């Protein structure tokens, strides 16, 4: 027993970090077969991600302008295209540390591992979840762009993040591995909104699942209720509305405590409606919602 | 910028984990250089942890019964012995993959990553840290058992940690590499007093520096206070007492930030007799006691 962040083991993609250098910018690239994945940003200076034109500043650029390091050693590159907001960079030879792996896009919500990285080297790792706003609340130095986020599978990483930017607020977005930003980010040094951010109502629940699972238990309360007076409380408090989708997805979590989703959304709801009253859950003073009921299940 | 518990990247540590079985027991070894080691207690059935006499159980294992196994390959033992509470397989492979490392034993506060493992196979990564009364309060089920505890210092990993037991409160107790227990437990299924846990106020001084880094100011203050008024509020909320070499450990962050140790001593006084009154820092409604100063150095 007990409960942690626990992100997956990052040995797969350890082998996969490589340097990048264009110009004077250096980030972080993703190494796999032969194409290198980066940031596009990395054609630009300080001054361009003020207004960067992007196709015109990569026409400046061809392959030999582009310093793939590898450890110590220096990759060729034979081409080199844009894909949305990341650039692929064909190198002659294949990572002979490629894994199994695949690009997905993640859903707000759903967490992964980040290998926080600097010029190449990997500097730590943690979970994250993509929040209902499409940011994360990172860590993230300069020099960290072009790290990834990922889930492991088996035998197999799902890479389904790229770090690009932090944003005025300090809060930061990136890309899938195709290239496109989660939520209306771009890669610009101006202003950008994020939205107002919710609470992850599923998630939580897993949580307070964890939480009996482990034997805290004092927040069980003696209430039901119904999925829509639980929403008309959830909206209030900015939690995204629970639907049968997550009923459902939380069913093997009810089954293990015995407690029907709707009698925890009701201890939820007076949680919400009366703070923790200075008590801890799982050791923390607020309510969490960075873990799926795959995270909880897989740990419970 | 932004602010998370991050593990060491878990590769190099990965490379070593093997599942060692004795009779019906199987739990993790980790496998460097020559050597096997593992918990002592895989001789042991569930009957033999009421009172193990490790000894004479030890003496009806030869060799043979010792089944080590490397992913799929199985190692031949050609030697065993105990040390302390750690076996020790004497296997005739090299681990191909043993990084640089050595066996340190952690003090009380200090911090490492866990990489908890099922059957020789990585599950998952997370930051730990010694509590003051020697125990961890971790993620560890059934199998976990012989799971280490790291920091990794440029291309060397220092092991410090060997997860043996779950105690009856539900927290976890273990060894250092050369098999002595961390605090006064025992490799016996009886029940067992860890102390009062005291916070390692060093630690949330430095979370504290982390906080103001990152922008979030407001606990800030307009008092001082002295080492002995301090220590008196300290000792009144099981605080572990401030020492000179403490705030010489601080200084770095003393500098970065031009807020004098005293200073900040005297803001976690107010929180500590005010509470944080419904706000959070570093995204927390609680005091944080798991990051060194060089762990906030490290990501700051």
């Amino acid at each position: 027993s007990g409960f942690a962040k626990m992100a997956f083991p990052s040995g797969k993609v350890e082998g996969c970090m490589v340097q990048v250098t264009c110009g004077t910018t250096t980030l972080n690239g993703l190494w796999l077969d032969d194409v290198v994945y980066c940031p596009r940003h990395v054609i630009c200076t300080s001054e361009d991600m003020l207004n960067p034109n992007y196709e015109d500043l990569l026409i400046r650029k061809s392959n030999h302008n582009f310093l793939v390091q590898a450890g110590n050693v220096q990759l060729r590159v034979i081409g080199h295209s844009m894909q949305n907001c990341v650039l692929k960079l064909k190198v002659d030879t294949a990572n002979p540390k490629t894994p199994k792996y695949k690009f997905v896009r993640i859903q707000p919500g759903q967490t992964f591992s980040v290998l926080a990285c600097y010029n190449g080297s990997p500097s730590g790792v943690y979970q994250c979840a993509m929040r209902p706003n499409f940011t994360i609340k990172g860590s993230f130095l300069n020099g960290s762009c072009g790290s990834v986020g990922f889930n492991i599978d088996y035998d197999c990483v799902s890479f389904c993040y790229m770090h690009h930017m932090e944003l005025p607020t300090g809060v930061h977005a990136g890309t899938d591995l195709e290239g496109n930003f989660y939520g209306p980010f771009v890669d610009r040094q101006t202003a950008q909104a994020a939205g107002t951010d919710t609470t992850i109502t599923v998630n939580v629940l897993a949580w307070l699942y964890a939480a009996v699972i482990n034997g805290d238990r004092w927040f069980l309360n003696r209430f039901t209720t119904t999925l829509n007076d639980f929403n008309l409380v959830a909206m209030k408090y900015n939690y995204e509305p629970l639907t049968q989708d997550h009923v459902d997805i939380l069913g093997p979590l009810s089954a293990q405590t015995g407690i029907a989703v709707l009698d925890m959304c009701a201890s939820l709801k007076e949680l919400l409606q009366n703070g923790m009253n200075g008590r801890t859950i799982l050791g923390s003073a607020l309510l969490e919602d960075e873990f799926t009921p795959f995270d909880v299940v897989r740990q419970c």
